[PDB]
């Protein structure tokens, strides 16, 4: 049987050590992950690393000899180091949602206030103060409790379990734990509660139309750019060539910058706009509406054009009248629903809620804010129930198998492991691994 754990815990140390100096690697390798917010997961991923080398190993010699082989000086020290990587992780992991927070209500949406030397001293910052108050009570001996069992324990150098006394127990988890865990929530509820508020015109025709710098052909064949720019019908790829040029004011040979796509897409919503406000029977349903579903309008005469979305006749009278489920029948019964399936159920779906929910996630710079929330969640799900039991035992201490404890914690270092797993989310990433490994 205990072979079998120690499989177990070799393979857990293995993949932290593995998985996280991957993510260290990529970071440190590739400039394109040189960011803020990446420089914080360095610094999440250095704790699980020493989480992975110095903690974990011990922890699973600790368990399978039933004692401490290791004496004293490391013992202590071996302690102050765990609670390090927790505290430190914890802080860190609040400290990104709050950089996201001020990211995102500033007009620099989806970038970091902070400058990169800056993002240095915070994470000095964290690390300091996490190291003093992580290690002051260990080495000091504020910690330790005054019976019989934990003063015999401290004696016994192949004793080595985890008795304090309770005002340290209480203290310590609060300020290490629950405070910045409940701001960590509190406020990273908050980014994508603004992330919806704030989804736009703009970034609903970015999600529905993609962005390609060169030449290509829509669904219909005919020549487009940027964000869904047409060029021409005609199947002259020089004709392309011969309104993009005119369009742009250069000499471009099929290719532009982004900083002209954004430009010509301005313009083009810009277009669709003045054409819904210059058609007669558009502008009255146009006044009705709210601004949700006035993005909703902007997007069909984007595709289509003022013709073709004044020809949609009862569904645009039913829309005036506040309507929202009938018209929402009428616009599946289309051509357009028909040609390009998903995007109309996306836009009808928001003519019919009044809300972002089709466009939830859909956004890049959302999807990395997704995967940002779930490095979180998986901390609170893989740490609470442990610190809750930490602090239950406290209150009535005849009331939890210290086999269960064991395991609650092993929950917490098993966390460890989880966090490079979900980075392969971001495409950034998944070319990073696959570079460094030698895919
Ligand atoms: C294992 C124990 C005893 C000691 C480990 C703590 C120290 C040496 C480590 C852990 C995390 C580390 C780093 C985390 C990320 C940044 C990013 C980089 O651009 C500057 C260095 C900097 C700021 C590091 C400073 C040193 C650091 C704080
Ligand atoms: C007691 C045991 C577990 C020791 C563990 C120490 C390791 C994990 C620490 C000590 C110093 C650390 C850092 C030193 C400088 C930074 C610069 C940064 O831009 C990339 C990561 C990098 C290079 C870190 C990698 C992790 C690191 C090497
Ligand atoms: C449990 C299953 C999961 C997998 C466990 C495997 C074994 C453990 C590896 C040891 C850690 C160090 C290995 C990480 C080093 C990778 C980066 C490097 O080799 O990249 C070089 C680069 O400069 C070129 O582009
Ligand atoms: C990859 C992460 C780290 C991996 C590192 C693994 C090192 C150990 C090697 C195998 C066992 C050694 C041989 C066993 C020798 C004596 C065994 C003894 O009888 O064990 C008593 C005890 O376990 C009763 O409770
Ligand atoms: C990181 C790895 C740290 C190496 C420390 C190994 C354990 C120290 C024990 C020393 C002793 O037995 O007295
Ligand atoms: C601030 C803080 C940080 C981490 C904590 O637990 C980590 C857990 O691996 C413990 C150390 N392992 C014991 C079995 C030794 C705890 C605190 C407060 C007390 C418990």
């Amino acid at each position: 049987w205990v072979v079998g754990m120690g499989i177990v815990m070799s393979l857990i140390v293995l993949a932290i050590v593995f998985g996280n100096v991957l993510v260290i690697t990529a970071i440190a390798k590739f400039e394109r992950l040189q960011t803020v917010t990446n420089y914080f997961i360095t610094s999440l991923a250095c704790a699980d690393l020493v989480m992975g080398l110095a903690v974990v190993p011990f922890g699973a010699a600790h368990i399978l000899m039933k004692m401490w082989t290791f004496g004293n000086f490391w013992c202590e020290f071996w302690t102050s180091i765990d609670v390090l990587c927790v505290t430190a992780s914890i802080w860190t992991l609040c400290v990104i949602a709050v950089d996201r927070y001020f990211a995102i209500t500033s007009p620099f949406k989806y970038q970091s206030l902070l400058t990169k030397n800056k993002a240095r001293v915070i994470i000095l910052m964290v690390w300091i103060v996490s190291g003093l108050t992580s290690f002051l009570p260990i080495q000091m001996h504020w910690y330790r409790a005054t019976h019989q069992e934990a003063i015999n324990c401290y004696a016994e150098e192949t004793c080595c379990d985890f008795f304090t006394n309770q005002a340290y127990a209480i203290a310590s988890s609060i300020v290490s734990f629950y405070v910045p865990l409940v701001i960590m929530v509190f406020v990273y509820s908050r980014v994508f509660q603004e992330a919806k508020r704030q989804l736009n015109i703009f970034e609903m025709l970015r999600i529905d139309e993609g962005l390609r710098l060169k030449i290509y052909k829509d669904t219909e064949g005919y020549y487009t750019i940027g964000i869904g720019h047409l060029l021409t019908k005609s199947p002259s790829l020089n004709a392309a060539k011969s309104e993009l040029d005119k369009a742009i004011g250069r000499n471009t040979n099929g290719v532009i910058t982004k900083d002209e796509a954004e430009k010509l897409f301005n313009q083009d919503v810009d277009a669709a706009v003045r054409g819904i406000l210059r058609n007669a029977k558009l502008k009255p349903v146009y006044d009705s509406l709210d601004a949700v579903r006035r993005a909703a309008l902007i997007n069909m005469v984007f595709q289509m054009g003022e013709t073709g979305v004044a020809g949609f006749t009862n569904s645009l009278r039913m829309l005036q009248q506040k309507r929202w489920d009938e018209a929402a029948v009428n616009l599946a019964k289309s051509r357009w629903y028909n040609q390009t399936p998903n995007r109309a159920k996306r836009v009808i779906t928001t003519f019919r809620t009044g809300t972002w929910d089709a466009y939830k996630f859909c956004l890049k710079e959302h999807k990395a804010l997704k995967t940002l929330g779930i490095i979180m969640g998986t901390f609170t799900l893989c740490w609470l129930p442990f610190f809750i039991v930490n602090i239950v035992h406290v209150i009535q201490d005849n009331l939890i198998r210290k086999e269960v404890y064991i395991l609650l914690n092993w929950i917490g270092y098993v966390n460890s492991g989880f966090n490079p797993l979900i980075y392969c989310r971001s495409p950034d990433f998944r070319i990073a691994f696959q570079e460094l490994l030698c895919l």
